[PDB]
């Protein structure tokens, strides 16, 4: 099943598209909806004609429907360098220090408001000459910590305020605008191998390529498990919480995200998550 | 105006003590009323009789009534380093980089469910040694940044932890009891100058004082609004967010705290929060 | 636009069977529905797929999902005595009457018409739910009659069946026991569906039909069409509203003119079916209250 | 116990006033506080202080609160002729049927919004040349048809239209301001004997006692527990719903209601109800 939600007369709707195509509307909330479904299954609704879930992919707004976040997230965490100046104790840099360390690095990211969806624009902080856009696999958790499914998440940083001092990474990581995920929720049973997918970055500037890598999650350290375990740890998360698991993709120094650029990214058995650009003023 | 919260059968009561020792039952959420009573020193309510907040302040349970966080703080944020081996970036250790630098330390805190108050129980993680309580004033603020009242607050650190690798400091951190305020809230006029108010932190093990310290607020050298300026800046906070503005008390390494101890801290013009230590178990 | 309701795992869906047979399902509440369409005949929602509207006309239940009321009807009223019938010349020797003339007779002539409070929507039943006697009668008749859902203008905002379930011996008794024996559990039934007003070009050309079953033998049958109402449906409302503010979704029902005789009297296991021309048929079991 | 409701800002609260002046602020809706009272006679709440009870009888609106109806009662029934031309049931009028009768009147009076309560204006239909107001005690009952409390009800009832014909009595007595009750809702305990209680009929034209009438309750023949047995009889009432128990006192031809009229009625242990009456016009 892959879950996906519109905003219609300024209400919210929850569509469940199946393996077969047809398209079920939600008569659940979509988080009790993904919990009910890593139960047995089951999507209660009915059978939909109408929905132009493509035309919502690639255009966001079909006829009164509006493509947004697949669910509001009560919270949203992060974790940092999963995969393969600044400062370093005892010569060793905080950041390989981590690397090699079994506590891995977990960081509140956003709440529901501060998250947009396919189609909404992440926004840049005023004070920030360099924000990149971190492509990352994130996960939706049940309060247990069990993984109800999987999404593409964007964790918008403020890297030249994370530079400066780690003391500043709630700054660089907490903002309105700084979290992007969808366009679809997967549930589980949709990734067979979540270490075996491939995940394209690609940064449009003028109808131009700027930027462009791809990594595969296969290059993940850090297993998914053990983040979730020093994330739940004397930490009770609500039902419908995402973790995003890190990114591999870094863009340089110079490549650092501008007003108007559109920031996509592609993820294997997921979609594309498409977002523009949005440099907040003072 | 003083406010403070108790909970009764299952639901929550507020209460509002005036100058002359007369109470006043609420008819509104409690944070509207610190809203409204910021706008023009108006309350909605009942003046109340039998309501023994003396009472309460030492037993902590009266009658079918019990005290606890006045109340729910959609966010709690915390300051740094405001106040006159680790991490450093080119020698000079991270924290006083922060202190000399433009910008403060700001990071996430908490949400309702990890807070407590007075009387109930602050928690030591399982996998923290040395964790300490951190006396602050904090400020309740509106969405716009405008001080709604003040309280006394214990952020409460996990400093092992934070003292491996900064990144660890979400972790250490934000966790269930990690922070707690109270027992009251005093509204802006309780307290004419915010920086002439004595802060003193005392812990108790087995009945003898097993450390003690106090210090002014008129040492500490960040400045609340420039705080706030930071903490909002590109960052929408719900109203009722609470800002701990940061510590001057800091205990030794041999004076970590453990299970069954009790946390004192007392603060000019609010009163004194008291919560028992409790540890986590593996 | 014929409107229909769901009951599923506890939570109401409705639905709104479209003239080319497309089945949406609402966004909104019926009620509300109702009266946007009534404005513009607009319908906010989906098209929807595998809702087997006629097989729960004819079984009642498909898997987790079942037919019950269109709507809960806020205040559910009725109005007696507003077909034709002959001024027939031997009163029984027991009716109430004044100055010699029966009060059901003095009704027919008068300029105010019989307009009595029957029901609350937790008093209603719907399609495929059981309609009830009440413990002390040995007389109990269905009254199938046309009803009209209102809004608070008093304006029609549609059409459907409504069984008006009545003890006639307690009323017979006593006129002042009108009361006990209109107002019951399971004393209404209505349904399957609500059409809009378009649906029904004249609402005085209807066939209106009665039929009771006993143990699959067929018990009583009777018709009666619409063109025969005396007592208009315009002046019901007018008498209905005057004075007294009624709730959208407000059902009048519009009397009856099929009365089934004395040995006709309902009882445990019977079913009653109603149908009414445009609208469907109205099949309901009978219940019988223990004391 | 003796239950009042005012109206302030656009919200409710209920009060609780017992015998020794104490006034109490509920916690509870007033139905499920009558019920909670009818078990073990507890009431939640706090007493309160600057409610003046006994001005709000006599003034309806203080400041900024303004008393009501004590309750919204789902359902309010009625039941005729309890104590000691027209149409007739072999030349035996139908009124002294029912009064001979084993079943005895009961019939449906009002909804919840078609009440009225202290200070506020009773009807007079605009096609009703004799309205009468009928002075009676009532109950307040639950599902089960246990009396919760006692209360005054006005059946204000159009006289001309039940004498045309019976089959008119529901249009003589359910439309806008039909039905009045309060001030109080005395629960059980406070009637030692309901049978034992002077009900007293007041009506003011033009500064005049236009009408005056009183009787006791001893001289009602139906007894209530009989009329509660025939109303919820196949019949299931909700929680909070009022049976009236017919009246005794009846003006005559003359003595109808018109516009600028007051309506007192008073009961022994309940109060004094005051009520405009309002005219409709065509
Ligand atoms: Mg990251
Ligand atoms: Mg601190
Ligand atoms: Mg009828
Ligand atoms: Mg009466």
């Amino acid at each position: 099943m892959k879950l996906f939600r519109v905003v219609k007369r300024g209400y919210y709707i929850s569509y469940a598209i199946l393996d077969n195509s047809t398209i079920i509307r939600l008569d659940e909330d979509p988080i009790k909806a993904l919990m009910r479904y890593s139960e047995n299954k089951e999507v209660l609704g009915d059978r939909v004609t109408g929905i132009d879930y493509q035309s919502l992919l690639k255009s966001f707004q079909i006829n009164d429907i509006r493509i947004t976040k697949p669910i509001d997230p009560p919270e949203v965490w992060g974790s940092g360098i999963s995969y393969e100046n600044v400062a370093k104790i005892l010569g060793k840099t905080i950041y390989e220090k981590v690397y090699d360390a079994v506590r891995p690095e977990i960081f509140f990211k956003a709440t529901p408001n501060r998250c947009v969806g396919h189609g909404e624009a992440i926004a840049v902080r005023s004070d920030s000459e360099w924000t990149l856009p971190e492509p990352e696999l994130a996960v939706v958790l049940d309060s247990n910590g069990k993984i109800l499914g999987y999404t593409i998440m964007d964790d918008v940083s403020a890297r030249d305020l994370e530079a400066e001092n780690p003391l500043y990474l709630p700054q660089s990581k907490i903002y309105a605008g700084c979290c992007a995920f969808g366009p679809v929720i997967v549930t589980s049973d949709e990734i067979k191998n979540p270490y075996s997918l491939d995940i394209t970055l690609k940064i449009v500037r003028e109808g131009r390529v700027f930027f462009e890598g791809s990594v595969n999650t296969n290059k993940m350290r850090r297993k998914i498990e053990e983040q979730i375990q020093y994330l739940i740890r004397d930490n009770p998360i609500p039902d419908g919480t995402i973790l995003t698991t890190g990114t591999a993709i870094v863009p340089g120094r110079d490549k650092g995200l501008k007003d108007e650029d559109i920031v996509e990214i592609t993820i294997s058995n997921i979609g594309t998550l498409i977002t523009p650009v949005k440099k907040r003023r003072k």
